[PDB]
């Protein structure tokens, strides 16, 4: 696997998408991670692969904001070959997406640690399946709906905001 720089990860990420169009699929991860006395430095690991090569990247709060911009853009842009214009989630151990999400956040919120947000797009088939599990509750999302992309993208990406938000712990 290769620890790369933010933007070096994206140029990665975006070929990573390209190569799997006539087949395979793109796997990505996310999850949070762990002189003069400074408050640390929160953050989350994300990881991609199409089977073969392997990726990751180390975001922080110093640059969610630019990072998501760029992110966010790539995620839309290169999961496009879905039905023009099958959708349901999953409680394992909610047809609507909103179920699903309500659910989702819950399970993040209760162990941020423990937690882990995938994203799945294969391009040939024409479907993205996100799964929100923390190895015990599973929780899965399956769509083919071109409209669905951007609240999965969006979603995704505010579990990320999320485990990078820094809090001001009181000492």
């Amino acid at each position: 696997m290769v620890l790369l720089e933010s933007e070096q990860f994206l140029t990665e990420l975006t070929r990573l998408f390209q190569k799997c169009r006539s087949s395979g699929s793109v796997f990505i991860t996310l999850k949070k991670y762990d002189e003069g006395l400074e408050p640390a430095e929160n953050k989350c690991l994300l990881r991609a692969t199409d089977g073969k090569r392997k990726i990751s990247t180390v975001v922080s709060s110093k640059e969610v904001n630019k990072f998501q911009m760029a992110y966010s853009n790539l995620l839309r842009a290169n999961m496009d070959g879905l039905k023009k214009r099958a959708q349901g989630g999953e409680q394992k151990l909610f047809q609507t997406w909103e179920e699903f999400s309500r659910a989702a956040e819950k399970l993040y919120l209760a162990d941020p640690m423990k937690v882990r947000v995938v994203l799945k797009y294969r391009h040939v088939d024409g479907n993205l399946c996100i799964k929100v599990t923390d190895d015990l509750v599973c929780l899965v999302y399956r769509t083919d709906q071109a409209q669905d992309v951007k609240k999965i993208e969006k979603f995704h990406s505010q579990l990320m905001r999320l485990m990078v938000a820094k809090e001001s712990r009181n000492v």
